[PDB]
């Protein structure tokens, strides 16, 4: 089954370029990522980061996840994030998304070992 923390890479990571750069992004990426598959996911946020610096977040600054959870981290610096949020036009199978690009801290949780990200839990 995919592990949690290949799950984290493909709904969350987006290396390949360093913003969104069309207001098209969040429709491709959510239908090319399969977050679109069995529902419109409401809302996910892509990281235009290298790989290596989203995974060093989780030795920065621990911080408790929204949920309460204490194995979450903040980032030390801003990042490059993309935010996909579904329109009121959105309609399964035609998910439509808001695509907002900004520099925001991220907050994970990590788990493993290796110790690495497996959700995203916020930006701020």
């Amino acid at each position: 089954k995919e592990t949690a923390a290949a799950k984290f890479e493909r709904q969350h990571m987006d290396s390949s370029t360093s913003a969104a750069s069309s207001s098209n992004y969040c429709n491709q990426m959510m239908k090319s990522r399969n977050l679109t598959k069995d529902r419109c996911k409401p809302v996910n946020t892509f990281v235009h980061e290298s790989l290596a610096d989203v995974q060093a977040v989780c030795s920065q600054k621990n911080v408790a996840c929204k949920n309460g959870q204490t194995n979450c981290y903040q980032s030390y610096s801003t990042m490059s994030i993309t935010d996909c949020r579904e329109t009121g036009s959105s309609k399964y199978p035609n998910c439509a998304y808001k695509t907002t690009q900004a520099n925001k801290h991220i907050i994970v949780a990590c788990e493993g070992n290796p110790y690495v990200p497996v959700h995203f839990d916020a930006s701020v």
